[PDB]
């Protein structure tokens, strides 16, 4: 059996694959409510959090396990349902990312 490192996992096969899908590109960065004029956005959502965090975390060595990893992807998606009126594109575009998550870490070390 092979041994894999599980952070390893999540930073090389399951974020490289969330990055590249077309519909990551609002998830890179933190959101930014000025910009998108959602001034409620930080009062609302107490632990933002976004694929570029999740990267940066993986790359400083700041996860003590891979399900401290995991609750950030969850806690970024769930952010985005709590925020949002679902049916709204933003949700759509979280919902086929989770998809695709959850699939990926199905198959994790
Ligand atoms: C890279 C972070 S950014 O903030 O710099 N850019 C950015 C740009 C577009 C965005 O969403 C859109 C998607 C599809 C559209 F057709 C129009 C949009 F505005 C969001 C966005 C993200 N998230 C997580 C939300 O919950 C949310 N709610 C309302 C907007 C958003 C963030």
């Amino acid at each position: 059996k092979r041994q894999t490192n599980q952070l390893q996992y999540l930073l090389r096969v399951v974020l490289k694959t969330l990055w590249k899908h077309q519909f990551a590109w609002p998830f890179q960065q933190p959101v930014d409510a000025v910009k998108l004029n959602l001034p409620d956005y930080y009062k609302i959502i107490k632990t933002p959090m976004d694929m570029g965090t999740i990267k940066k975390r993986l790359e400083n060595n700041y996860y003590w396990n891979a399900q401290e990893c995991i609750q950030d992807f969850n806690t970024m998606f769930t952010n985005c349902y709590i925020y949002n009126k679902p049916g709204d594109d933003i949700v759509l575009m979280a919902e086929a990312l989770e998809k695709l998550f959850l699939q990926k870490i199905n198959e994790l070390p």
